[PDB]
């Protein structure tokens, strides 16, 4: 898998295998940032496991709390917060130069899509 | 000057004397990024000498051209796009960990004026 940019409203994913130390990329429309091929294959498993454990909560027309779930690595610390049907995801880089993300309920789904894009890892 | 956060309506911009490599903080209200203390010195004297360029445009009730400015040293780059009384800052850091952010015109005066409470460097 060598030089890929996704994109689409409200957020970005990118993987460049010739880079030496920052292959990975993530953001939204107007934010990006960098990262290691270590955080993005953290970033994508655990971006997908949020989604799952949240698709797997049974409907409710209209649900009495709010979901606040959090997946964390060494390198990072993801967090879904509002519904199943339309949550936030936030994003913290643990290392280096480090980084707060967060995308907004809309931008998520197509998010969580493109990081299956990355059948490498 | 020891350890400040400020924040408002759409940004933050933070500063710890203590930190050892990354004492300078600047975002929006969701997303932030690290800095190091001579980008610091440098976000803010470029993003001073931005709005001061702008600010001594002659005011026109609606102007013909959009406004594109960039100022650039050798660790950031940055740019106004709009009008002068409402422009959009862009920043893109060049070392170490890369992060692209923007701040749309509604939060940049109250991040320029913040720039000013940092009178040490």
């Amino acid at each position: 898998m060598g030089r890929i940019l996704r994109e689409g409203a409200g957020w970005r994913l990118g993987w460049d295998e010739t880079a030496h130390r920052y292959p990975g990329l993530v953001g939204t429309t107007d934010w990006a940032v960098e990262l290691t091929a270590a955080e993005m294959a953290d970033f994508c498993r655990l971006v997908q496991q949020l989604a799952e454990t949240i698709a797997a909560i049974a409907p409710e027309l209209m649900p009495e709390e709010r979901l606040q779930i959090e997946a964390e690595s060494a390198l990072l610390w993801l967090e879904a917060e509002g519904f199943a049907d339309a949550y936030e995801l936030r994003l913290i880089l643990a290392s280096d130069r480090r980084v707060e993300a967060c995308w907004p309920a809309a931008a998520v789904p197509a998010l969580v899509a493109a990081t299956h894009t990355l059948k490498g890892f």
